């Protein structure tokens, strides 16, 4: 069901956030 | 449910946000 | 109930994307 | 209703990384 | 409808994410 | 139907938030 693939497509999300937040650590560290 | 499901997604994305701001904090510190 | 919940999730990412925009408008300006 | 309350929130969202967006193109300038 | 206005403020989001990409990307170039 | 066009919408953020995350990369690199 689409609500199902929606809350897939959220952890997606939160998983690519998770990158973005490490990378910006990197920056920060830097 | 699935909309529990998503609403517990984007609780873990606020997260990633919040940890995103923190480190665009320490940029503009350095 | 689980909309209302959505809605509240949707506004502390509001409030968190508030506060990157203030510190990216940081380093943007040093 | 909660709906339009989400269509509301996800505006603010827009909004906000509209913000975000032009900060990061004068972080880019600098 | 308020389904149709949430994919309509997403797509909203995904343009504003395209330009933070873009003017990351310049800002990894210089 | 909406539900789709949302959740396709939300696969479209997610490839931009990819996006950003390698772009943050190569600023972490540099
Ligand atoms: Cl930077
Ligand atoms: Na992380
Ligand atoms: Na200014
Ligand atoms: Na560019
Ligand atoms: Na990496």
């Amino acid at each position: 069901g689409e609500l199902k693939a929606i809350a897939q497509e959220l952890k997606a999300i939160a998983k690519e956030l998770k990158a973005i937040a490490w990378e910006d650590k990197a920056i920060a560290q830097g």
